């Protein structure tokens, strides 16, 4: 009883392979922006996240908004975990050469992220004029910290972020649960790559980023080592980690007039996503035959996540990202009702 969904999965699919010039302006905008904050004096190791991130998609219904990372790294960093949260921090400086290109915007011993942006953004801000109708927005701060608007159609997140080579934070020690899927041997590879740190609140407080490790378990994401490599060994996880995306941004789109959804984002989705990978660890379970029914242990767990208000941070496990802190009764309530119509009425937002 798949035939409704493969046929949303390639209508989705031929908007993102179809030809596009938008890739091509957003590279030359950032390769712009690159040049110029290398000759600062702050942002002189400024790097993408990933040669080929410039068609980075968060918005899996909408292929001309895109999403960049800019890096920087921080070598020999002090983070101090901000008010038990887990997952926010302080950064803080070693100082070996005191004067390291971050220090103009330090405030006693600790990183300012405020200040950083404002300089990230007055640099990017001057930049855009001296080609294409390259417009910014101050809209919303944080992360996205700047929004790029080329013409009318294409818009372009840059995000900019801390590398950390060292060892992930004691909060994720026990986190990341792939052991039964992806095997041990791939959690201690995974936890060997750098993390990465990006503004955000819940003070002058910074956050983990994942990103990267998401985009390397869903270009490796079997128990079998040549999962998805015929179509013998043809799985669904990624296709249903689709429907779980386009679902939300449907109902995110219907109700925009009011607010109650305003506060969950394809993190929740993705978060919830890779729990069901842990639950389900066998590539059988995952066939393509049956689309149909894995999608519906998505939404069923999701939906549990929903009533229970709990889903935990995918890597930082005492962090509850349905905390009533967080998120309000009142908005899973709304939430868990759109989804369950959609679940028993065979999903009118893929029409
Ligand atoms: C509303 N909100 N809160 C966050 C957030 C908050 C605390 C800690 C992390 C840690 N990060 C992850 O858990 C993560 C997981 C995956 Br899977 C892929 C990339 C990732 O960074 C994220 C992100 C968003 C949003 O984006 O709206
Ligand atoms: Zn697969």
């Amino acid at each position: 009883g798949a035939s409704k969904l493969r046929a949303v999965l390639e209508k989705l699919k031929l908007s993102r392979d179809d030809i596009s010039t938008a890739a091509g302006m957003v590279k030359g905008v950032v390769d712009h922006l690159l040049l110029r904050l290398k000759c600062d004096s702050a942002f002189r190791g400024v790097g993408l996240l990933n040669t080929g991130s410039y068609y980075e998609h968060v918005k899996i219904s909408a292929p001309n908004e895109f999403d960049v990372m800019f890096k920087l790294e921080v070598p020999r960093i002090q983070l101090e975990e901000y008010s038990n949260t887990r997952a926010y921090y302080f950064v803080k400086f070693k100082r070996n050469p005191k004067e390291n290109p971050l220090s103009q915007f330090l405030e006693g011993e600790i990183l300012s992220a405020s200040k950083m942006l404002s300089k990230f953004r007055k640099i990017i801000k001057e930049e855009i004029n001296d080609d294409t109708d390259v417009i910014m927005k101050r809209k919303r701060g944080g992360s996205p910290a700047v929004t790029l608007l080329i013409s009318e159609k294409i818009s372009v997140d840059i995000t900019l972020a801390l590398e950390s080579k060292s060892s992930w934070p004691a909060s994720t020690q026990e986190g990341l649960r792939i052991q039964n899927w992806l095997s041990a041997k791939v959690r201690k590879q995974l936890r060997l790559k750098p993390f990465y740190l990006v503004p955000k609140h819940a003070e002058e407080t910074w956050r983990l980023s994942f990103s990267h490790i998401e985009k390397e378990i869903l270009n490796n994401h079997g128990k079998s080592k040549t999962c998805c490599e015929n179509k013998e060994e043809k799985c669904c996880r990624k296709d249903c980690l689709k429907l779980m995306k386009y679902l939300l941004e449907q109902l995110k789109e219907r109700f925009k007039d009011k607010k109650h959804l305003d506060k969950f984002s394809s993190y929740h989705v993705k978060t919830a996503f890779f729990h069901v990978c842990t639950q389900n660890p066998q590539d059988s379970q995952w066939d393509r035959k049956d689309l149909g029914l894995c999608f519906d242990n998505c939404v069923t767990y999701f939906l549990q996540c929903l009533r229970t208000e709990k889903l935990e941070n995918y890597f930082i496990p005492e962090f509850n990202l349905f905390s009533s802190n967080l998120i309000d009764k009142r908005s899973k309530e709304f939430l868990t009702k759109q989804i369950e119509y959609e679940r028993n009425n065979e999903f009118p937002v893929f029409d």
